[PDB]
This record gives C-alpha cells, sequence and structure tokens, in this order.
C-alpha cells in the first residue's frame, strides 16, 4: 500500500477516512484509564506517546486496536524514545517535562492493510518522497522546507468525540508566531512558575492553537498521541505527536496552545526502530 | 435555634437547595497535567483542617499547583499544607507477582493550609470510633470501636451508598457491601479487573482492608464512576451519615459486559483507623 492515502470512494467507516489511526486504552482497576490515539506506521508498528503508557502491563493492561476493530492486539514490546524522562525536571519546578514524548508499539502480529487499515508516512522516507511527487535527488533537509516552513504551516490532527473522529485543521506557529505560541506554554498545568519557557518548551516541540492566524481547535484528552498530519498532493504525512497543551476545551482562548513532537528532530530514533519496515528512510 | 450555629455546624453526618446542601461533606479533587489526561476523585471533609481520599488518587507531586481541591460547591480551590498517604501504600508492591496496581491502604489524607468554614453546604462526615458516631447511632456513651463495628458492619449484606457525579449534578447510589455469606462471591470477581487476568489466589489482590459492593445479588447494585473514585462509602444509619469506606477500585465503569462480574472495592475505615485516629489526633474528633 501507499503510505497517507485513503479509500478513494465516498462515505464509509470513519477509518475509510482515517485507515492509520489506532487507539489505545492503558487499563487500571482504579477505573482511571489512559485514553489516547495513534498512527499505523507499518505492519508491525504504531507510533503515539510515550506519557500514554501509565501501566507498566504490555500483557494483558494496553489496549490496541485499529481499523475500527474491536479486538485488541498481541504486543510484542513497547519502544519508549530513549530520551524520555517526564519527571526529570521535577526539582527545577516541572512536575511533567514531555521533552521526547515518543513511543513505537510493536505488534507481534502483522498488520493487514485494508480499506480501513493503512500506513500514514513519515518523514525522510521514500514513501514521503514518492507521496509529494517529488524527485529522487529530495533530500531529508528538502522534505522539512518542504513540509515544515517557517511559516504558519496548515496542519491537522484527527479528533474523537461522542463516538466520532474528525478531522480538525490547525496552524502550525513555525514563523514569526513561533514564539508568542511558545511563552503561552506558562499557562500550562504545574507551569505557573517557570522562569524561562524555553525549559518546558525543547526544540523537539511544533506549536499549534490560538486565534492568530485563525481560531484553532484544540486536541482532546483523548487525542493525545495521535499524529499531527501535513495534508498535501492528496497524501497525508505525518510531522508529528500530539504530546500537551495548556488547557482541554473538549473537556482565556488565546492562550489554547498545543504542543506536539516533530518526528523530523527524532529520526534517528525512528530510522533505527524502523529499519526493517521497508520504508525507505533516507 | 439558627441552624448557623456554630456547635450546629460542626455536628457530623448531618443534612431542597443544590446538591451540596445534599452532601456537604463531598470534596472535589482534580490533578492536572499539561498532557490533558488530569485525574478525577472526590474525598469527604472529615475535620476542619482535613479531606480523606484515595492514595492512588495523587500521580503528580506538586500540591503548590497540579492539585485542585474544592469543597461546598465552591469553584475556588484550597491551598494545600500537605497531602499524607497511608505509610503501608504502594501501588507497585507486586510488580513482580504480576500485579500492575496493588490497591492495598489506598487512603490519604489532605491537610488544607486554611480552616474549612463549615455551613449550609460544608460539613464534616462522621468517621467509625468517635464520640460523633457514638451519637448519630444513637447508643450509650459507654459503645466501644467494636460495638459501632458490629453496629455499622454487620455480617450480611450492608445496606450502603456513595456520591456519584453525573452531568454537573451528584447523586446518591445505593449499594450493598457483601459482608456476610456473599462475601467471598464478591470479592472472587476480583479476577475480572484490570491486570488480574492471572491471578491465582485472590487474596493477592483483595486483602482484608477491603469491602466488597455490587453485582446482581441481592441487588442489582450500581457502580462508582471513573470520577467517584475516593469518595466515601457511606451508611445512612437513621438520618445520620457515617463514613465506612474509600472508594478504591472496581472491575468496570459503565458511567456516563458481565453485571454480576461487577464489584466495586472499597478500603474500610475500620482497618486503617490507627492512621486515622493519629493523623488526626488534634482535630478535635474524640476517637475512641
Amino acid at each position: 500500500s501507499l503510505c497517507g492515502m485513503v479509500w478513494e470512494h465516498r462515505k464509509g467507516t470513519d477509518y475509510h477516512k482515517q485507515p492509520w489511526q489506532a487507539k489505545i486504552s492503558v487499563i487500571r482497576p482504579s477505573k482511571g484509564h489512559e485514553s489516547c490515539m495513534g498512527a499505523v506506521v507499518s505492519e508491525y508498528f504504531v507510533l503515539t506517546a510515550a506519557h500514554c503508557f501509565t501501566v507498566d502491563d504490555k500483557e494483558h493492561s494496553i489496549k490496541v486496536s485499529v481499523g475500527g476493530e474491536k479486538r485488541d492486539l498481541e504486543i510484542e514490546v513497547v519502544l519508549f524514545h530513549p530520551n524520555y524522562n517526564i519527571n526529570g525536571k521535577k526539582e527545577a519546578g516541572i512536575p511533567e517535562f514531555y521533552d521526547y514524548d515518543v513511543a513505537l508499539i510493536k505488534l507481534k502480529n502483522k498488520l493487514k492493510y485494508g480499506q480501513t487499515i493503512r500506513p500514514i508516512c513519515l518523514p525522510c522516507t521514500e514513501g514521503t518522497t514518492r507521496a509529494l511527487r517529488l524527485p529522487p535527488t529530495t533530500t531529508c533537509q528538502q522534505q522539512k522546507e518542504e513540509l515544515l516552513p517557517a511559516q504558519d504551516i496548515k496542519a491537522l490532527f484527527v479528533s474523537e468525540e461522542e463516538k466520532k473522529l474528525t478531522r480538525k485543521e490547525v496552524y502550525i506557529k513555525n514563523g514569526d508566531k513561533k514564539g508568542s505560541c511558545e511563552r503561552d506554554a506558562q499557562y500550562a498545568p504545574g507551569y505557573d512558575k517557570v522562569k524561562d519557557i524555553s525549559e518546558v518548551v525543547t526544540p523537539r516541540f511544533l506549536c499549534t492553537g490560538g486565534v492568530s492566524p485563525y481560531a484553532d481547535p484544540n486536541t482532546c484528552r483523548g487525542d493525545s498521541g495521535g499524529p499531527l498530519i501535513v495534508h498535501k498532493r492528496s497524501r497525508f504525512i505525518q510531522v508529528g505527536v500530539i504530546s500537551w497543551g495548556v488547557v482541554d476545551v473538549c473537556k482565556v482562548p488565546a492562550h489554547a496552545r498545543d504542543f506536539h513532537i516533530n518526528l523530523f528532530q527524532v529520526l534517528p530514533w525512528l530510522k533505527e526502530k524502523l529499519q526493517d519496515e521497508d520504508l525507505g528512510f533516507l
């Protein structure tokens, strides 16, 4: 199959429209389960946020499903980015630090691509170069400048509300608005007294949300971990992983920013872990 | 006399108006984090400086900015001096044994910085083995702790309730604690709870510090919602409300499969009286 390509037909389920979307549920007796999403990136892997796994039990507590299927898929192992350390800045007044908040769920059984289950394209891969109908002289830097220019980048994410999946169009402030977007991180939970924001907002994050240039929808609690996508040439390319934000409105607007791990900033990890998935990383 | 009388306001377990007039002891607790996966729990005002709830609720070590506590329907959040966790509590205590989360001694006390000013919407609930409870029960002044137990927790199906929240409003749910011959059946269903798939001996997860509700016998019992966790398990013994437990965990949440297996577990306060008695020794509670 061709990554980031959807069913060329009308109607169909929410998974005909977003075949790459995966649902993740981490369950515990207390009933305060984690709810997250991810994206199929190959037949054996699902990419999502590292912070979703708060119960270290891949055998019976992590429920992963795709294609709107009801069955939960067998997990071989969950790989956490090596630099991830959520409590690493506790002593500096940062309760939860989300740098490198990405993880890959490796499935025991190979996924079978259909009209409701298909991979999404990843940065600096052969699939993305072809999806964007670019020539083979295309490099990783070129893909980056093509997908993430120094401006307000049009992008989207998939949100679930009332049993329904919907695309939410947002704008990544990667240009002159970047700074003001990142600075609103001061309004995120536990960050009240964080003097320098660069300490909670590292060069591994993309910033969306706000009312400028437009009134951007915000990620819902359950959407955490899902892909942040750039829609180009009728193809879907994942550029980030939803990680955290200022507020959950699905439940001051100009302050409603969401942060995502920029996949261009965790390529050595991705390239190494998915080196056997025939995705052709550059 | 005037109901706002200071002495009349300090009377535990007593009750038109909003739903907070109906449940004056109810406390709301939110542990927020940037990822948006906030913890939601409830608690009970036990005294002027303390709110009792579950230990598992505190997943962000930041009482300064990430733990929001409110009472009396107030939209304001209260400053926290310190959060006290039962010394025997350790959710990872049996990880190596195949048990992901262990909820033994799942209780914690929130010590507020400022005194709670009791009122028409803010009032403490009665705690086991205290001067207050003996009176609420209409028992002679000679009553002992064991006597109160036999009075509140008989070896049978014990009528009880917990306060649940569904769509902005709070409501009382009648449940039955299986403390008699249905006790074993109730506890054995713990086998169907998250992560307990391979638990052979149920005693490993359901320790003698737990009360068991839920199921369809003797009656179809309602279950606790994720957000009701850490909330007080109460006995409505004749116009008075006594807290006998702290909601800890359960097999399933069906708010907002196999109904007969739907059990909820609560930490029996009688099993943590030594902790309660001590930590609350300066709160003028009259512990027997």
